[PDB]
C-alpha cells in the first residue's frame, strides 16, 4: 500500500511536507471558497443556518478523519506489512483534503446544474459541431468521442479539470487521485459497472490521467485507496446533515421523524435487531428511542437529538467502514473493488440507506427545493443560450477574440465577460495542438469545454446574477 | 326545471331544498373565491376599491334578482297560464347563482387570457398533435373536431367543465343550464357553449331539462349581465380620475343621441322621465350632495335608470315567453332597437371610448397575453412527452425525465386526477392515443385558466427565474 | 453663399439672422434635445450622477464649434470678404452651434449598440418579412435591393435628418438641416435632400461647410470629457492619466515637439506638466483644475488647427468635396485628438460597467423589435386600418399599435397618402419598417428598458 508519491506535475518526512503544502493549497484555493455560496439542498437565500456545499464537506472531512484513525487502530501492527507504516498522517491528510474537494467540480443548483448542461448540449451540440467540422472531413472516432464527452458532464471530472488545468493548483498526483471516485472516461459510454458507471475524467485530462496512473502506480480503469474512504465518508454524512436542517426548517417534527425513521426502516431490516459495534448492545429502535428520550437538553431540544443520535449511530458506521477496508485490503490496493464500502446489505448498511430513504420522501420533494432545481435549470440553459454566439463563430474569429484582437462587436463583449483563467486555459490548450492535423475538432471541443467551465464554476448567486444582467430585466 | 344532479342516480319544497344546496356549493367553491383575485377592468394590484370579477358577479346577481321580482310582479296572476306556479325562489335562485358564476370560466386578464390560449394552440398545437397520433391512425373527423375544439376556448364552456368535472360540485342540471348562454359547440364552427369533453354532460342536461337551445335562465342572466356590464366600470373610471361627473353626463347624452333622441321619455318611468331629464336629475343630485358627489351620481342614476331596464328585460321575457320556453330566441332580451336598448348601448359606447382603451387596462391585457403564452411555453415539455411517459409522471411513478417530473409535481392534484379519471373512461379504447393527448391539452388549459392574476404572474415569474 | 433663409413651408442678411435665430428656438424647445438628457453618453446615467449625457456632450461640442467659428473669422480677417463669408460671423456661428447641439439626436440609446442592435435585427429577419409583403416576381428589383440596404443600414446622422424634418416637423431652414449631412440619409428623405441640395446649390454627394466645422467640434471634445468622468468615478488618477497621455501621445509624434497655436510655445509634455502642476497646487478641486488647465492650453491650438484647415481647403470645403476631416492630417494637433481617443479606448469605453450597459442595451433594443415584430407580419390592409384607428379583426397587434407614438403613426399615414402609386405595396412595408426604427431609436435609455420590462411582464 505504498502507492503514495510526492511528485507534482511541475524519506517519508519529505512526503509529509509536500502533503502539508497540498493542505494549504486546497484550503486557500478558490474551489473551496465557491462551496460556501453553493446551496446543498435548501436554497441559501431563504435559509439562515442551512448546510452549504462547504459545511457539508467539512462534516465529511471529519467523518473521513474518523474512519482513517479508527481504521489504523484496527490494523495495529499488521499495517506495516501492507505498507501503511508511517502513513497515518499521509493517509489522514489525503482522506481529509479529498473529502473537502469532493464537490468542487459539480455545478450550482444540485444535480439540475448537471442536467441543464448535458441537456443543452444534447439538444444543440450536434448542429453546432457540424458547422465547425463538416460531415465527412475530420477523424470520426475522435468526433464521436468528443461528442459524447461534452454531452456527459460530471462534477468529479470537472473537479480534476478545475484543480489541475483551471486553478493550476499543481497538487501531488496522490492528492488529486482522491477525486477519481469514478474511473470510466466520459468518451466511453455507460455500461465492471459500479466503478465505471459515471464519467471519471474528461478527454482534456486524458494526458494528465496517463501521467497520474503512471506516477502514482495504478492500472488504467482503476480507482485509488483514498477514494473508497471518501466515498464511504460522503455516504455516511450523505443526508444526516440534511435531515437535521429539515427538522429545524420545520418540515417534520423530531417525534414524527423517529417513527418515520422506523417505518421507512422496515424495508431494510427489523428495528429490534441488535446493531454491530455498540458496547451497550443498542438496537436501531432502542437507539432512536434513546435519542428521543435524551431530548426533552432544555436549550437545544432539536440539536441534542441529532447529537445523541450521532454518537450512538455514527460509531457503528465508521467502525463498519474500517472493517470493510481491511477485509478488502488486497482488492482496494489493486483498485478493483467494484462496490462502495458501505453497500453490502448488512444491518449497519441499512443505517446509510434509511437516511437516504427518509430524505427522498420528506426532504428533497419539498417545493422550496424543487423550485430551486427548476429555476437553476433555466439559469444554466439561458446562460448557455446567451453565450452560444461564441460557439457559432468560426475558429479564426474566436481565437482572435480570445487573444484580445479587435474583431464582431457583440461576441467580443461576451468574450470580455469570461474569466481570464478560462480564456487562457483555452489559449494554452490550443497552443499545444496548434500544429495537429485534427486541430479544428480540438478547437471547438476546447471552446465548448471553456464555456462549460464558466457555468459550473459559478456560485448560485453568481449564476443567477449573470443571467439577470444579460436578460436586462 | 328538474332537480336531478349528476351524482343523483335516482314537491316544490324538495326542489327548492336541493337548489339551496347549490347555493352553498357555489358560494363555498374555489371557483367563486378566485373571482375576488381576478381583475375586471382596472388591475387590482394598482387599484384598491375597484371592481373585480367577484364584485362584478355580485352586482349582476342582484340585477338578476330584481328581474325575477319584476318578472313575477309584471306577470302577476298570468303566471299560471305560462306554468310559473310556485317558482318564486327557484327562478330567483337559479338566476341569482347563474349570475354569480357567469364569469368563472374565463382566464385572467380580460379576454386576452382567452386570446392568448387560443392563439397559442392555433400556432403550435398542430405540430404537437401530429407527434401524438401519427398520420393514418385515428379518426380524422374526430381529429379535425378536436383541433378546433382545443383551438376554440370560451370561458362559458370552461365554466361548465370547472364546476362539473374539476370542482366536482355536482350541481343540479338546471343551475348549470344557466351557463349555456350561447348555443354552438366547439367542434362545429359564435362562442362555444360547451367543449367536446363535456358532450356527455350536455347530453344529460338537454334531456333532463331541444338540443342546441338556450335555457330560460340564461336570457335573464344575459339581461342581468348587460345591465351592469359597464355602468360599474364607469364609476371606477370617475374614481380613477379618467372622467368627471359633469363631463360624464355630456358623454352619456351625446352617445345616447346617436341611438335615440335624448328628450324622448323612457318607458317604465312613473314620472315619465327622459334620458336628459334623468341625467340632469342625477347630476343635479351631485353638487347638491356635499360629502360623496361621485357616489350620489351613480346611485341616483342607478335608481332612476335600473328600474326601467329591469322592467324592459322582464317584459321582453314574457313577450317572447313561448319562444324563450322553446329556447329558440336568437337575440338577447335587451337588444331590440328600443329606448332601453339605447341606454345599455350608451353605457357600453361610453365605456369603449374612455375605459377599456385606457393605457393601464391595455398594458394589463398585453401583459396577461405574454404571461399566459409563456406559461403554456413553460409547460409544453409535458405535451412533447409520449403518452406512456406522461402517465407515469401523473400517477406519481418515477419516470426517467427529471425536468418534466418537476413540471408535473407543480400541477394541481385536482387537474392531474381529473386527467387520470378521463383516461379511465377510455382505458382500452380503440382510439385512446387521440383522446389521451386531447385530455393532456385539456388539462393544461384548466391549469392556466384556473389561475388568478397574481398566481399566473407569480408562476410565470418563478419559472423564468427572474 | 451657401446660406439661404428658405424653410420647407441675394437676400436680406438680417432676415436670415432672424430666421436662424428662430431655428435656434425651435431646436432648444424641441423634444429631440430633451431626449439627449436621458440618453447616456458613456457611463450609465442610472448609476452615475454627474456624468455627461448626450445633451451635456452636445453642449460642449456646441461651444467648441462656436470657438472654431469665432477663431476662424479672426484668421480670415479682411480676406473673409473675398470668399463670400463677409458679414456671416453671427449666422455661421449660430448655424454651427445648433448643428453641434443636434449632432446626436438621431442615434439610439445605449451607445453604438443601439445602432448595432437594430441593424443586426434587420439583417437577420428582414428578408423573410419583406418577402411575405412582396412575393418573388412582383416589385422593382432595383428598388427592392435598395430598400433592403437602406433598412439594414441604420445610422444616427440619417435618422437625425428624418427626426427633425419628418417626425418632429420643426420646419427648420435647409441650412440648419444641412449640417447633419456628415456622411448619409434614408430613402425616405431622398426628395427632401434633393430640395435641400437645390435650394443651397449643392451637387449630389457633397458636404456642407457647417458639417466640416461641426465634425471638428465633435472631434475636439470627443473624449476629453469622457476621460474626466473616469477620474471622478475612480477609473484613473490625475497622475496616472498624465503619464498615460504622454506615453500614448508618443506613438503619433514626439511629446517635446512644440504645438502650433500656443503663444508660449508649449509642447505636449510641457502642457501636461503645466496642467499637473496647477493641480495639487490647487487646494479645493484638483480634478477640475487639471482638465481646466489642460483644456485652456490644449483646446486653443486644436480650434486654431480646424479653422486654419478650413481656410486651407476653403475651395474644397465650399465645393463640398474635401474627402478628409479638418482635424485628420497627421499633424501635431491631430496627434492630440488621437491621443485622447487612444487613452479612452484603453481605459474608458472598455470599462465593464460600460460594456454591461452596451450588452444590456443590445438586449433591450433587440427584444423591443421582437415584441413589435407582429406589426411587420401584418399585410398592408390590416395595418393601414390599425394606423387609422378603424376596428380591425386583429386583437394583439391593435394593442401593440396603440402603444406607438402618434407622431410616428401620423408620419406613416402622411407618407402613404403621398404614395395611388403602382408600387405602393413596396413602399408601404419599407415605411412600416421605418416607423418601427423611429419608435425604437427615439427612446431614452430608461424609456427603452421600461417598455421592454413591461412587455416581458416580469
Ligand atoms: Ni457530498
Ligand atoms: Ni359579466
Ligand atoms: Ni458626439
Amino acid at each position: 500500500k505504498e502507492r503514495i508519491s510526492r511528485q507534482r506535475p511541475h524519506d517519508l518526512q519529505d512526503i509529509v511536507y509536500q502533503l502539508e503544502s497540498d493542505r494549504g493549497r486546497i484550503v486557500n484555493s478558490a474551489a473551496v471558497r465557491r462551496l460556501q455560496q453553493k446551496t446543498q439542498v435548501f436554497p441559501l437565500e431563504r435559509n439562515a443556518a442551512v448546510r452549504s456545499r462547504l459545511t457539508h464537506s467539512l462534516e465529511v472531512q471529519q467523518t473521513g478523519r474518523f474512519i482513517v484513525r479508527t481504521l489504523f487502530r484496527q490494523l495495529g501492527p499488521r499495517a506495516a506489512e501492507v505498507g501503511l507504516d508511517g502513513l497515518e498522517g499521509a493517509l489522514e491528510s489525503l482522506v481529509e483534503m479529498a473529502c473537502l474537494m469532493h464537490d468542487v467540480g459539480n455545478p450550482p443548483f444540485g444535480h439540475f446544474g448537471e442536467y441543464a448542461i448535458n441537456d443543452w448540449f444534447e439538444r444543440n451540440l450536434d448542429a453546432l459541431f457540424e458547422r465547425r467540422v463538416p460531415p465527412g472531413q475530420g477523424d470520426g472516432l475522435l468526433q464521436q468521442r468528443m461528442l459524447t464527452d461534452l454531452k456527459h458532464f460530471e462534477g468529479n471530472a470537472q473537479a480534476i479539470r478545475l484543480v489541475v488545468k483551471l486553478l493550476r493548483l499543481n497538487l501531488t498526483y496522490t492528492q488529486t487521485a482522491g477525486l477519481l471516485k469514478y474511473v470510466r472516461p466520459a468518451y466511453e459510454p455507460k455500461p465492471n459497472h459500479y466503478l465505471n458507471k459515471k464519467p471519471g475524467f474528461y478527454l482534456s485530462e486524458e494526458a494528465f490521467v496517463d501521467e497520474l496512473r503512471q506516477v502514482l502506480g495504478m492500472r488504467p480503469g482503476t480507482r485509488h485507496p483514498v477514494a473508497y474512504i471518501m466515498e464511504a465518508a460522503d455516504d455516511i454524512s450523505y443526508c444526516l446533515a440534511d435531515i437535521e436542517d429539515s427538522v429545524e426548517k420545520g418540515i417534520l417534527d423530531i417525534r414524527q421523524l423517529a417513527d418515520l425513521l422506523v417505518k421507512k426502516f422496515a424495508v431494510h431490516h427489523s428495528p429490534d435487531a441488535p446493531i454491530p459495534g455498540d458496547a451497550d448492545n443498542m438496537s436501531f429502535q432502542r437507539m432512536v428511542d434513546y435519542s428521543l428520550e435524551k431530548a426533552e437538553e432544555p436549550i437545544n431540544k432539536v440539536s441534542e437529538f441529532f447529537i445523541r443520535l450521532r454518537v450512538k449511530m455514527i460509531h457503528p458506521l465508521v467502525q463498519h467502514a474500517a472493517q470493510q477496508f481491511i477485509d478488502n485490503l488486497e482488492a482496494v490496493h489493486a483498485g478493483t473493488l467494484g462496490r462502495a464500502l458501505m453497500e453490502d446489505g448488512s444491518l449497519p448498511h441499512a443505517i446509510v440507506q434509511t437516511f437516504k430513504d427518509v430524505a427522498m420522501e420528506w426532504v428533497f420533494c419539498h417545493p422550496e427545493v424543487e423550485t430551486l432545481e427548476l429555476q437553476g435549470y433555466r439559469i444554466i440553459q439561458g446562460l448557455l443560450d446567451f453565450y452560444a454566439p461564441l460557439l457559432r463563430l468560426p475558429a479564426e474569429e474566436f481565437q482572435a477574440l480570445a487573444e484580445g484582437r479587435q474583431a464582431a462587436p457583440h461576441p467580443q463583449l461576451l468574450v470580455r465577460r469570461l474569466p481570464s483563467q478560462q480564456i487562457k486555459a483555452y489559449l494554452e490548450a490550443m497552443k499545444g495542438v496548434a500544429e495537429d492535423p485534427l486541430q479544428r475538432q480540438w478547437e471547438f471541443y476546447h471552446r465548448c469545454r471553456m464555456l462549460q467551465d464558466f457555468v459550473s464554476g459559478m456560485t448560485d448567486q453568481h449564476a443567477q446574477d449573470e443571467y439577470r444582467a444579460l436578460s436586462a430585466l
